[PDB]
């Protein structure tokens, strides 16, 4: 298909899949459960929550019109983690490692 089709296909079949398979993806595989995690303030602080399963469903459901919209959701997921947590926290180190992988896969995004 067209470049834009290949881009969203790449985000689903390669980028999302490889991030999910990474050993540090588990905190990012579901929405934050504020009661379970004992964090009453999470959704007061984070007003545009995002996670990999939401992104997965959106790609499956053909929700994104173009790749940039999907990339915005991945970046939001990482930014939320940096904003909510503190420097040096384990969850931040995990996010940073995942983001490094994300950036590597993006650097090979097709443009045709
Ligand atoms: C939401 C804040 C931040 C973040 O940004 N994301 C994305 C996140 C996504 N997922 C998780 N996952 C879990 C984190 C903690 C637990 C857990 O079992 N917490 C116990 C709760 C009861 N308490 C007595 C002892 C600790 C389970 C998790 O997943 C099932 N944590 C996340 N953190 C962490 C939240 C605490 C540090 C940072
Ligand atoms: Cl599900």
């Amino acid at each position: 298909g067209a470049a834009s089709t290949n881009q969203l296909q790449y985000l689903q079949k390669v980028v999302l899949k490889d991030l999910w398979k990474h050993s540090f993806s588990w905190p990012f595989q579901r929405p934050v459960d504020a009661v379970k995690l004992q964090l009453p303030d999470y959704y007061t602080i984070i007003k545009n929550p995002m996670d990999l399963n939401t992104i997965k469903k959106r790609l499956e459901n053909k929700y994104y019109a173009k790749a940039s919209e999907c990339i915005e959701d991945f970046n939001t997921m990482f930014s939320n983690c940096y904003l909510y947590n503190k420097p040096g926290d384990d969850i931040v180190l995990m996010a940073q490692a995942l983001e490094k992988l994300f950036m590597q896969k993006l650097s090979q995004m097709p443009q045709e």
